[PDB]
């Protein structure tokens, strides 16, 4: 199978309940860590018998409830929320924000977890060649940290190709974040997750959307046979459905860590959506 | 595939749950906008993995409930209803109006969405050559806006070939509306939609009609195999199943915008059906 | 194809779910109206894409439930039932009447509509040459309307060749009704209809009869392939599966209308079956 | 084709689902009635379009359930069962009686009717020359009706050639019954009937026997092509698959009717099998 | 054709689903009974129209299931199993015993019966000249019935030519059993039988063996044409496919019956295979 | 015909589904055993009626599945696999290894057995004169068993004519193995076997190769007539299609058995292909 | 027979399914390699028994599918496609390109291989005298590799006799390529190959063309006898039907290898057809 331990993660564009254009969390990025059934040196893989099943149901009354339901599946190591406008750039976040503004409807989220294994690290890491080469091209200073820098977070959101930004090294830092994300996975449960978002008016007006992580693309969620076939494909293509992350600056040389932290703060503001 | 972004739309004759004489919404009209996987300049196309699945169920107690269920899939940009006798000239609207008048039966609508991609524009447009040539033949004044004009909306409904109307420029304006519609699509979800309208008496008397948007014509809705084959054809022939529109007068020169707005108001009254 | 718009219809001998000796409703009669894809002057034809599919299921607890299920597919213009012992002379009506008398069984009717087009008129008609010549041979008076006329409805049912009837003009009127029916079709949905009448005892004792309208004769209803081939023949030979009728006396000269109405009343009693 | 209207019928040896040594009901006997597409004087023939299809399924828990399933297809005029040990001398009855005694198995019967026409009489009949000559040789008294007659029903079952019986006229009466039966057909549906008797143990142990009425002998019931070819031969050789009978004594002179009724009662006991 | 009524039958070496070295049951032996379309005195022959078709399917989970499936086609008169290590010396029994020991596979048996006639006796028999002469050479005592007789069943299985056995009359008795068997057929269905033994692993690993009784040798079971030609040869060479037997000692003089019963018990142990 | 009982067998070069350069298994070697319809002393021959037909189908997902499908037809006495790189030097093994490496295709194997007889031995054998003379020329020691012997299995694979090997007795042992093989047949089914290896891409892209054992060379597998003619030649030239073998060292004097076992181990490594 | 091992091959003009003007691949060129049943030094020849039969079927939806079906039979050593506009100058490629442009038809390719032997080399080669003399006349530089050289690939396609090209050494290099090709065969299967290209409209409109490699010219593909006679001639005149090639520059002196590679690139562009 595919190893997701040590994968990069964009906390702003991520969404741990899924995305219609991906079979997994849209924030997962190429592998950042390099490793040595089989146990990776410095970590562990614990395989399950069939699928470890769990279900959750939540009434999502506001954006904060939705944020909390996502943070449960994509948090910092230990369970604390990532914060910093996490998930706010994903399609699912913008879709729910529209529905929760309508005070005439109420939405519920029903998660169904189909976990197949758990993996994690415990801590002297080596990064991939791609990540190391990317880091070697980074400067030691983030230009937008300077006060009255022409390239602000608002300027980047409006036009990143403007002269105010293309003269600074800000585009170099953002290209790095766009490639590898802002965090990386240190612990994960992999398998499948089928989530139903059910909206009821205030007429038995009910709407249901299905969001799927893991396995092969499912043809029909309402078909009993098509749902069962999807779970059989989850064994073949398991993907992270609940994970914990560590900030990426821990993997950079110390002279670049402060600039990268400023870069992800800039990135969270320019790409992330505050509730406005 | 076929581009439906920028397609004209007749809000009066349209019906976003379908029509037995069309594989799509019968209000979709030839392309009005001209554009430059591949991204259109000024817009975007977001392709999905397999099909983005959603289902809705609603009890349709009166004509207003049916109107609301259609407006969900064909609205103004932002979600507001088009209004102005929208959908009232379609076959499906007249069929449901007959069934809802019978107080001894109750009808439910079950939608099944099979969305394959999303497209939209964000706003300096260029129209098609057909639309530009059509606009160049339009006058600057709509004759029926003049008080005591012999060609009224009622006169047009009774006999549009009468001398009262053929002397005015009203037939020229209506031929334009009949060709391109009254609005145009600015955002759309494309794919397939299978809707069941289920009517129960007050005897297990139950009637079910199937209405299909998108894909190839389905041979048997009750056959499990024929339904699955239809979804496989939805990948090949996706069509708009939920979209948002902007009024067409925004695309006309300013000296003709006021006359066109009067023309669509006239058109909505003469062709559209008030609940009488 | 064959035009059924304006066809005569015997409401007493008709049966809109079918007959084992006909591929269509056994009450359909030769064309009464003459007309001028292609649109008939004074009417319309609306062709469908593939087949417009609808299904109904009903528990038939008594003869009235069966009558209602037939009246749905063969009614007066507007939806009102024809009445006047409608369908009571058909084989299917007599078959169901026998089964419903057995209180130890319960019967259900499952309709499957495969509609291919809709046609209708809106109202100065011209009748066929056969119908006009038939009308010219009719008297102005119906003899059995006279009190104490020897030829009563009971006498006609027992022996129509008796002297009591052969001396009156009653046989002339009945020969006209036997040729053209009592009504004529003004609106129709054409295609195919497969109806299952399922009877369950009170042992999994279940009986199922198949009744077919439209297309070519089907070899095996249980064969999946033979059923699909039948639908392909429905495109070639579509027939009325749900229609609305107008009384034939509207097409006769005024001096003969009252006598014809008395003739169809006589015909409905002598040929039709009251529930005895 | 061959006329079966008015055919004699042995209710004891008959079996309306078939017999391996006959292509039809083994109780059908040579024609008893003589008659004058073409309509027989005093009766009717109603030809079907293709085949009128019906299917039945029944769980046969005991001998009474099997008896009821046969009586459905061979009953008295009106639907009442013939009774009097009907069908009990047929091979199929004895075969099923053996299987139903095994309480470790369960048997189901699946009938498939392929009806091609219906025929019947309504009531002054004339019998065939063979039947009239047979009746002329019958006595006016049945000897075994006399109390303490040496030739009893048990004596006939043990040895009909014994002196106790050969001295009476009992062998003359039984030879008549053996030639023409005990009843005669007054109404019938003709065509084909394929019946499956499926027995399941309590291992997927399932047994299926095929019993066929009508058409040409079928080579392979499991072959799809061989089954379809059989139905094509049903058009050529249709045979009664569901019929109603009247007792034969109605066709005898009154002075012999009472003796014949005693003869068929004797015959039903001596040849028929009580459940012992 | 060839008469199999009264044929000898070796219950130990027999196998009613067939043998690759025979066209029939390998336990059928030369005729033991002598008899006098045509009906044998004391018995009956009932000829079928074409072929009486029946099919069975069974999952054979252990040796007992296989034994039961064979006993269905070769049993004592009345249906009771023969027992006494029946069928255990046949090639097919040893082949299946090997496959059922593999717990990683599952085997199914599919029987297809093509019965052409039934024959039987009801009970003063006369045996053939060969059988009578064979019986006249038999002693009145079976030597191995004596306790501590050197010729035991184990000794016969190891070396029947040893001095321990050649001094006794045991070889005389076994030569009789080897010629005529242990039972004889009293009732039989004759025709053809094609049986498929299908073994599936736990990869779509499936194995199928074909075993044929009756008719001419079939060239290709997978060829549709070669299978149909085989059935045409079944009419020419019908053989017993389901029969009932009676022990042979009923045909011996009373002074030899007890010794013969001991001989068949000895034979069943020495030649038959207990599940070890 | 030709006796294959006691034939030598090269387990490394063998392939029981065939070879394009042989009409039989390419591992069959000249006769090793000498023997005395007709029964060989110490063994048996069981002739079949026509052909004993069996068919198998298997999806071959990896090299292990292919190995298992061959081991079914060429195993140790009892059914255990030979192992020791069996079949790995055959052309068919190398061909399949290439196709299974392509993860974009899937291959199935369809076997069709046409068995004509079975033969075997039960155990004091005498070998042929050729085998005895060959054994007399063998040393008592295998030189490559000595540690740090210059002639290793790798050295033999690279250049067997090098000085490192030509000085040892290794070439003498390998010439013996090349002549007689490593095992010998103790039980066999002889006849014909036609195997189809069908490869499907992931476009209906399908490839099929035919591999034939037994009979005369077939001109066209797709021709129905040419296939039937091949089976007629299988009767004339039957060859082993499923057999069991015993190691050859059992036939050597005890002082040479250990050296021969080391020789076949050396041979299996130098000539056989490990999955690299 | 004729040796094709080491034959030159024009990858641009070649076509491994055939050509109407050749009995073999039209890209095969005279022998380039010189060698020493009989085994060539440095290579091998493996003769088959009769013909090794294989069949393939493929739906050719676009030019890429056709390219893939040819590349299967003419690839680089190892199976990788040659590329570089391979096969694009052959008649068959241009014929199929015309048919695949018609979106109203669908074409399938059915290959039938009749392989008689396999040959190959493993690697110090010696070339033929013709090839060596040809190479000695080649320059060390390819003139068209120089930027702004008047003789471009387009100029060569339009007029190779123009002054722009006749002044350079380009015609010398192209004459060499035209004589010996661009690659040479290192491994081959020889025999016959009959390929059917079947085109169906969307009326049972079907077209079939036959393309033949190997043997003598066949008179009638539809004649069963003429097809069989062709296979008998395949034994006499076997030709390569599936082969692998190595680039010719490996056979040139190192000082000319770079210029020859530029020459074949030039040749592939000037003679080969890009999909325009
Ligand atoms: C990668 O890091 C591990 C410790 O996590 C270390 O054992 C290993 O040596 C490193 N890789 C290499 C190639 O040395
Ligand atoms: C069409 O409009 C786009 C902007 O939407 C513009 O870039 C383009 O130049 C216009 N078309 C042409 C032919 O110029
Ligand atoms: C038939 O009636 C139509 C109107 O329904 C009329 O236009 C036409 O003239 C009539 N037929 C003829 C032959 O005039
Ligand atoms: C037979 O009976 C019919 C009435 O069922 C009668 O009309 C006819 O005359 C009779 N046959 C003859 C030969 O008279
Ligand atoms: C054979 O036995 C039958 C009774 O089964 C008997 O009728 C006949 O006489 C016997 N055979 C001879 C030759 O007598
Ligand atoms: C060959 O061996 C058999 C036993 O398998 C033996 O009977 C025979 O005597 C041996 N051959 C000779 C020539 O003795
Ligand atoms: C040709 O090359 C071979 C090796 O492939 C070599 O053995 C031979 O000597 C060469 N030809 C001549 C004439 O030497």
């Amino acid at each position: 199978a595919i190893n997701y331990l040590g994968a990069g993660y964009d906390h702003v564009r991520g969404n741990p309940v899924g995305d219609p254009s991906s079979m997994g969390d849209p924030g997962i990025r190429p592998p950042v860590l390099r490793f040595t059934v089989l146990q990776p040196l410095g970590g562990y893989v614990r395989q399950y018998v069939a699928c470890r099943q769990s279900e959750t149901i939540s009434e999502l009354s506001n954006l904060s409830d939705y944020q909390n339901e996502l943070s449960v599946d994509a948090s910092l190591q230990g369970g604390d929320p990532i914060g910093l406008n996490s998930f706010s750039a994903s399609t699912g976040y913008r879709d729910f924000a529209k529905e929760v503004s309508k005070k005439d409807t109420r939405t519920y989220m029903l998660k169904n977890y189909c976990m197949r294994y758990e993996a994690g690290v415990a801590q002297k890491w080596n990064v991939t060649l791609a990540f190391a080469a990317g880091v070697s091209q980074l400067p030691d200073v983030f230009d937008a940290h300077n006060p009255e820098c022409a390239c602000s977070a608002e300027q980047w959101r409006q036009d990143q190709n403007a002269e105010a930004c293309t003269k600074t090294n800000v585009p170099i830092w953002i290209s790095f974040i766009e490639q590898f994300g802002t965090h990386f996975l240190v612990r994960l449960f992999a398998g499948g997750k089928m989530t139903y978002q059910v909206t009821a008016k205030r007429q038995m007006n009910v709407q249901k959307e299905t969001l799927v992580i893991g396995g092969r693309p499912p043809g029909q969620v309402s078909d009993p046979a098509a749902l069962a076939a999807w779970a059989d494909t989850v064994e073949e293509l398991p993907m992270p459905v609940k994970f914990e992350v560590q900030p990426l600056y821990h993997l950079l040389p110390v002279e670049k860590q402060e600039a990268f932290k400023q870069a992800v703060t800039f990135y969270s503001k320019a790409v992330g959506l505050t509730p406005q």
